[PDB]
This record gives structure tokens, sequence and C-alpha cells, in this order.
């Protein structure tokens, strides 16, 4: 039939996977054949619609359930096996364009997750609709390994996935860490193509602590690659306050960062101790840079923009420096904050973006720019846009975009954001427990005086970002 991966609808980490037998979804599955299946029609009818789903390692075996629980078993040629190992793929019960599979001599029960655990359900709940929902990945969608010099994206491109930061590596891959909804771990995935990030699968490269330091609230790691070696940065609590937020190292000297071991190095400390995130690096000039988001107990924001020279990739040498901190009226929509820096470098300056206001769809970006000749290190060198850069849309439908990355085609030739935001503005709730910010990109555009013009938030749908020109 057709060879495909099932990846949940609510934990998009994580597969159907045959444990020996047993049936689970697990994220890092290992071997990666335990999470591949072969569509084939349905034993017990061929009919349009009705699949069976058959493991690629073990031929003649399928998944099968039994008092409601699924195992991964050889068709014995009865007609209760086939019956019990067929199903009708049906849209998605939480997303109509992704797939539920209802069972054949039960339609009103679908196959689900509960404890990891794969199972033969009645769904009733919004949370039931979620555990029954899978993504099909298989030969018809895109090969996060294929190269193409062209961009174009479907947005979202990756759903549930905040704070995204994408690094285009001397590989030709892309790779991408951000926030995860329980803020828990460190996830990295990588593709060829901005587009392929949908389609790859992910890997958790570390989880939290049980206690202390690196045991709260995991926020925006950004993968880099300095020095020969693979650098992640980013900020944790502590298991007692989740959000007593501290920068954070992770190093990997192994080539791949998704087969590679990685090992702590510890907080990456600054002038003071404080409620610190969002670090991002930039070399210029032959010297590396450290620009983050930091609390100054003095000062009424939740977080400043500092920047200060480093000494290599995992100490700061000398004072940090403010570089901006909250001051328009929309930088203090429900609190008063500038995170998230993100740099590009263009046309003789230093620009970053920095996100503002609350995170819900008030948050929006502003700008940074200083001349690329100036001292870094003197706040008056760096200037603050009057009016934010990037912001909610209503003609578009997304909300509080931000907490931005920069990235190239492939061919280096145009800069590409990649961003979060969500496609419906009211939140219930605290909104850090709103999951539904989306990643997300678009080209940036260059004015003729210099600067970049990032435009409004795209629709969702498929974006022409990028197609290369060709020589006369
Ligand atoms: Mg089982
Ligand atoms: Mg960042």
């Amino acid at each position: 039939g057709a060879i495909a991966k099932l990846q949940s609808y609510n934990y998009s980490h994580m597969y159907i996977r045959n444990a020996n037998f047993d049936v689970r979804i697990d994220d890092n599955v290992t071997p990666e054949t335990d999470a591949q299946w072969v569509l084939v029609p349905g034993l017990a009818n061929s009919g349009e619609g009705y699949v069976s789903i058959q493991s690629v390692d073990h031929l003649g075996y399928y998944l099968r359930h039994w008092n409601y629980d699924f195992r991964l078993e050889k068709n014995d040629g009865t007609r209760i096996f086939a019956e019990d190992a067929t199903f009708k793929m049906v849209p998605g019960l939480a997303d109509p364009s992704y797939t539920s599979f209802q069972s054949y001599n039960y339609p009103t029960r679908y196959i689900r997750h509960y404890n990891y655990l794969l199972r033969l359900d009645e769904i009733v709940t919004a949370l039931d609709r979620e555990d029954a929902t899978f993504r099909v990945i298989d030969s018809s969608s895109v090969d996060p390994d294929k190269a193409d010099d062209s961009v174009i994206v479907t947005n979202p491109i990756v759903r549930r996935r905040a704070d995204p930061w994408v690094y285009r590596h001397t590989d030709g891959y892309y790779y991408m860490t951000a926030s995860v909804p329980e803020y828990d771990r460190i996830e990295l995935r990588r593709s060829r193509t901005l587009q392929g990030l949908s389609t790859a699968t992910p890997k958790t490269i570390w989880r939290r602590h049980s206690s202390g330091i690196m045991g709260g609230h995991i926020w925006a790691p950004e993968i880099h690659f300095i020095d020969g070696k693979w650098y992640i940065y980013f900020s944790a609590g502590t298991s007692t306050n989740y959000f007593d937020i501290r920068l954070y190292v992770l190093e990997c000297s192994d080539s791949n960062p998704l087969t590679g071991t990685w090992v702590e190095k510890g907080q990456l400390k600054t002038n003071w101790e404080s409620f610190t995130l969002d670090a991002t690096t930039f070399e210029h000039n032959g010297t590396r840079y450290l620009v983050w988001a930091q609390k100054d107990p003095k000062i009424a924001s939740n977080s400043n923009i500092y920047i200060a020279k480093m000494n290599g990739p995992l100490a700061i040498t000398g004072n940090q420096v403010m570089i901006s901190t909250p001051e328009y009226s929309w930088e203090k929509i429900g609190y008063a904050v500038n995170e998230g820096p993100a740099v590009l470098k263009k046309n003789g300056k230093i620009f970053i973006t920095f996100s503002a206001s609350a995170t819900d769809a008030n948050y929006c970006m502003g700008l940074l720019t200083a001349s690329d000749t100036a001292n870094l290190l003197d706040p008056k060198s760096w200037h603050k846009s009057p009016n934010p850069v990037f912001q909610s849309n209503p003609s578009t439908g997304q909300y509080g975009p931000g907490h931005n990355s920069f990235t190239t085609s492939p061919d280096g030739k145009v800069d590409i954001m990649v961003y979060h935001a969500r496609n419906y503005r009211d939140i219930t709730g605290d909104p850090l427990y709103d999951p539904n910010r989306h990643t997300r990109a678009q080209i940036v555009n260059w004015n003729a005086d210099g600067t970049p013009d990032f435009g409004i938030p795209v629709a969702d749908g498929t974006n022409v970002i990028y197609i290369p020109p060709q020589t006369p």
C-alpha cells in the first residue's frame, strides 16, 4: 500500500509505534522502523476509505484491537481478526484536515491514545477528540531530506510551537528549536526546506530536571553552531518557582545534533541574578555578543534588552548594557516588557527586533537599529523605531505575532522571518496556557532606505516566499 508515519495531533513529537508488539505513542522512536506502517486496503473490506495498518518490519502483522486495547498481531486469516484490524479513515475529529480511524466493527469507536497507550474508545470530549486525531505523513508529504531552492510554505508550518528559532547550517539543513506548550523539554528538528519542518520527525534532546534549577518552565531554546560545536541557549526556572528563570547552555560536539550527545554546561551568568531569558548571539567584525532579556529590580518593566561582549560561547565579559526598555504605550499593554531579541545584519546596520506587550493578541514587535561601525556597547548607538514594526492584523486573521527569528533562503539571497501567532483573537484564561501559538514564515522585504519592511502577518495558507531569479 502506502508507507506512512502516524503522528499525534496533540503530542506532535509522538508517533504510533510498535513497542515489542504492544502499541503506544512515543517520541524519540528507536528503531525508527517501529513508527513506520503500511496502510493497505482493509482486511475486512477493501472499499474506498477502509484501511488496515501493517507493520513494515513484521509483514503480515497489523494493528488489532482486543478488549479495546491495541496489539500488533499476526493476521490469522479469520473474519474476527480482519474486522478488529480494519478502520475507516475519516476527517480528523479535532480538525477535519487531519485523520481519525473509525473501527469497522465498532463504528462509534476510534483509535486513540491515553496514558500514551493506543486504545479503541468512544469519543465524547474535546480532549478525547484530540487523542483520536492523527497526521498521516506519507510519500505525498514534503520530504525534509529533499533540497529545493524555491521556498513555498503552508502556514502554519508547525502548529503549537512558540518562539520558533530557525538556523540554517552549513550542511544544507535548517535546524528548528521552539518552546513546546508544556514548557518542559527542548525539542529539535531539521529539514532542507522550511516547509519540511512541518513533516520532520522532531527529537526531544533534553528534559527538565525533577528538582531545583532547570526544573521549572523551559523557554525559547536557540541552537547555534560556534567554533566547531553545537550550543543550545535556553531559559529555565526552578522546580519551586517555575518563573525564577535564568539562562542555561547545552553543548554537543557531535556533528549531527539530532543523534549526538548533549552535555549541560550550567548557567550563563550575567552581571546580576534576576529573571533572565530569551538569549541569542551574533558575531560582528571578530567580536561575539550575547543579546538577551533581563529584569532590573530598579526598573518597573518585566524585562529589558541587554547586550554584552562574549568570551567564547559560554560566558559574557565586562558590563552588560541596556539597549531597550519599554516606554511606548504599545510596549506596555497588559504589562511593560521587551523580550525575544533577534538579530539581522544588512545594509551597514545591525537590526534587532524584539517583542513587547503581553503574550495575547496584544503581543507585537519593535525594532532597534545601530550602525554596524558604531560602538555596540554604547546604548546611544541603538535607536528604537517609534511604532511597532509587526503586529496583529484582523484582515489576515493573525493575532499577537512575535518572538521571531531570521533565516535565509537556501541560496542565502533573501531574508525570511519565522515567528509565531494565533489565528484567533480572544483567549480564555492565562495566555501562557493557551497552546495555540503556531510557527509560520514570510519574506523580509527591504525598503529603498535600507531598512526592513516586515509587512503584515500573512493569512493562513500557501505562501510563495521565494523563487530564485534566473540570469537572462
Ligand atoms: Mg496494548
Ligand atoms: Mg530567541
